[PDB]
């Protein structure tokens, strides 16, 4: 089952930093659990990064 | 309701190409419905763009 | 001759929001002048832009 | 100096495939050495890279 759900705020682990809210989600096979997330420093602009990458803050 | 499902092979309609499957979706304020594409000539390169931008092929 | 340098400020105009520095340039046929910026909210992460969609600040 | 220069036709080495021509770059602290590569199968479409995720090819 989904490790973030819509909304919950989230940030890049390591290496590139981004923080925002998750906004949505895909699925490949080098990525079979990804997620969308829109900056809150900068609204509108929304990365796509694999589970991994991410983690769940406050 | 959702204009494309998982699966669906679509195209940008102008400006920068893109082209492959659908492979999630995303919803922001800006774009309220926005899809993410996995091009099906470099597997595993996903690119996110609104509903307005894309047009469904065979 | 270039609009930007590097090092300048800059933000996106319009749309999905981005500010930060100049860190590269890009030209291709639909983008003969394109800038690499670095988010100054996220550091590491690089968006580019056409230059019509970005204008300088400070 | 430079490992690759304009027009270089390079691709991915691993992970998420892209191919095409050099096309820029661009530099910051965690990429130091980066490059814009205009996709050769979806013309218009961009993507950048450190150096170390790509190889030229013919």
């Amino acid at each position: 089952d989904a490790t973030f759900g819509m909304g919950d705020r989230v940030r890049k682990k390591s290496g590139a930093a981004w923080q925002g809210q998750i906004v949505g989600w895909y699925c490949t096979n080098l990525t079979p659990e990804g997620y969308a997330v829109e900056s809150e420093a900068h609204p509108g602009s929304v990365q796509i990064y694999p589970v991994a990458a991410l983690e769940r803050i406050n």
